[PDB]
């Protein structure tokens, strides 16, 4: 994350970091007691010996290392979204089980699918969080970072990102004079957006054009989009 600042303890119960062969490569987001929500690219070709993930869930610092309420989970399977398209980004999105449960704390809570029909309207801030780089060709956070992002409309990110297919699969978010983005190491974490009091998983971070440049939003997998889906494995 390019330009927030360290979350508190149990700011975002839902964030998860996922380690493989020992590094926190991607984010991932808990919607139950044992699935996540995730970016296909990040366990796209490498998911197949799915116990080499494991998900920390509780995560706040990487380095708090006598941390009572972080507790991980192997994973069992990872199911990537049945229209991933790699070559062009579409479809970013894949479900990955947690071999056993978690009892959700003040530190570990699923988040929300959106509502049906719900709208996340260009404009409004949500917010972003991972432990990926804190500039663009940098290095990893060890505190968990956050930051607030708004929306753009899609028409809006197609002209900003003509290099790329901005697709009705996809959200985006970033500010005209550039600055707070997510970047690389925060994939498949949640953009999330607070409506009536409750906040709902609206995005999982995709990719973007480098990170935190003006006029370059991050680009999102749109959960609406899913949402069918990924109720499909839920318990």
């Amino acid at each position: 994350i390019v330009g927030g600042s360290d979350a508190k303890e149990g700011a975002w119960p839902w964030v998860v970091g996922l380690y493989y062969d020992d590094r926190l490569l991607c984010g991932a987001s808990l919607v139950s007691s044992d699935w996540l929500v995730s970016a296909a690219h990040c366990v796209y070709g490498r998911n197949l010996e799915p116990s080499k993930w494991t998900a920390i869930l509780g995560l706040h610092m990487k380095s708090n290392l006598t941390s009572p309420q972080t507790v991980p989970r192997l994973i069992d399977e990872i199911v990537i979204n049945p229209h991933y398209n790699r070559r062009r980004k579409d479809n970013d999105i894949a479900m990955m089980h947690l071999e056993f449960k978690v009892n959700y704390t003040d530190y570990i809570q699923p988040i929300s699918l959106p509502e049906e029909n719900q709208v996340f309207p260009p404009g409004r801030n949500c917010s972003i969080a991972g432990w990926g780089t804190v500039v663009y060709q940098g290095t990893t956070a060890d505190i968990l970072q956050e930051a607030d992002v708004p929306l753009l409309s899609n028409e809006r990110c197609q002209q900003q990102m003509p290099e790329y297919n901005i697709t009705e699969n996809m959200i985006c978010a970033g500010y005209e004079e550039g600055g707070i983005d997510s970047c690389q190491g925060d994939s498949g974490g949640p953009l999330m957006c607070q409506e009536n009091n409750r906040w709902f998983l609206a995005g999982v971070t995709s990719f973007g054009y480098e990170c935190a440049l003006p006029n370059r939003p991050g680009v999102y997998a749109r959960v609406s989009r899913f949402t069918e889906w990924i109720q499909s494995f839920l318990h």
